[PDB]
């Protein structure tokens, strides 16, 4: 056929460059857990050219997990080792493949997920968050969205729960649980549980996933940052109700702490029509300049 073809990461094996054993690996306190598995924190010595002693995050699956979950922790691990390094992402720095279950590892950020770290500052004030600071992590979630845009690879779990912030507060997108790589359009297999208030309409209805839908679910994080931790939609539930409001072009109010400038760019990211949406980059120069 044609000589010329997209390479899918994928399909490529593993590459042998991220091992690392397990036995410079020492398991911690976990981080965050579920059905699938849990992400631990560990101590990792020797890794890389990094610190001879190194505080990391590590995912695992609960022993439980069948063939099916094993393997997606593998397209997770497959994903990531392709896109390479960014400032604004959590960065796979390796995996145990041999002489166990799939580990995971990746940098571990001090000062945990962005929701919970803005509501604290809400519960301390009400007991100090800068406009500068809220500008400064939606430009840098922006940035690593862009990076994501940039390689084909559709997050489709945007949202403040997901950022985490490290060294210096400085915000990187994380969780790749549900990203997929493309090229164009990803369809939705079913049945996984998925964040609908973070969800745009056409992978609501249509099961369809391009990154302009990633763009929508962006505008609803920066809803969550201006609202400084707010949950989308407040009061209302997922039902028949919410879908309808969605579908006829209902959005969410302006936020307390949100400039009519990033209300407008929120409301240009709940555009219906995805290709109406700004792309990451025009978000990255948006924001650059408030
Ligand atoms: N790669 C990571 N690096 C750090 C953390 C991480 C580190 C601390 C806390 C935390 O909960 N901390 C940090 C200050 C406040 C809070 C206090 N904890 C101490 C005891 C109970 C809560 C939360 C996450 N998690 C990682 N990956 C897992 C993960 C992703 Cl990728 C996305 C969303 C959630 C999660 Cl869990």
């Amino acid at each position: 056929g044609n000589s010329y073809t997209f390479i899918d990461p994928t399909q490529l094996p593993y590459n042998e460059k991220w091992e690392f054993p397990r036995n410079n690996l020492q398991f911690g306190k976990t981080l965050g857990a579920g059905a699938f598995g849990k992400v631990v924190e560990a101590t990792a010595f020797g890794l890389g050219k990094e610190d001879a002693v190194l505080k990391v995050a590590v995912k695992m699956l609960k022993s439980t997990a069948h063939a099916d979950e094993k393997e997606a922790l593998m397209s997770e691990l497959k994903i990531m080792s392709h896109l390479g390094q960014h400032e604004n992402i959590v960065n796979l720095l390796g995996a145990c493949t041999h002489g166990g279950p799939v580990l995971v590892i990746t940098e571990y950020c001090c000062y945990g997920d962005l929701l919970n770290f803005l509501r604290r500052k809400a519960e301390a004030d009400l007991d100090p968050l800068e406009l500068r600071d809220l500008l400064h992590f939606s430009s840098q979630v922006a940035q690593g969205m862009a990076f994501l845009a940039s390689k084909n690879c559709i997050h489709r779990d945007v949202a403040a729960r997901n950022v985490l912030l490290t060294n210096g507060h400085v915000a990187k997108i994380g969780d790749f649980g549900l990203a997929r790589d493309i090229m164009s359009n990803y369809i939705v297999k079913g049945n996984a549980r998925l964040p609908v208030k973070w969800m745009a309409p056409e992978s609501i209805f249509d099961c369809v996933y391009t990154v302009q839908s990633d763009v929508w679910s962006y505008g609803i994080l920066l809803w969550e940052i201006f609202s400084l931790g707010l949950n989308p939609y407040p009061g209302i539930l997922v039902n028949s109700k919410f879908y309808k409001l969605v579908k006829d072009g209902y959005q969410m109010a302006q936020p307390a702490f949100a400039p009519k400038n990033i209300y407008s760019i929120m409301q240009a990211c709940w555009a219906l029509e995805p290709t109406h949406r700004p792309t990451f980059q025009q978000i990255c120069s948006f924001l650059q300049e408030q």
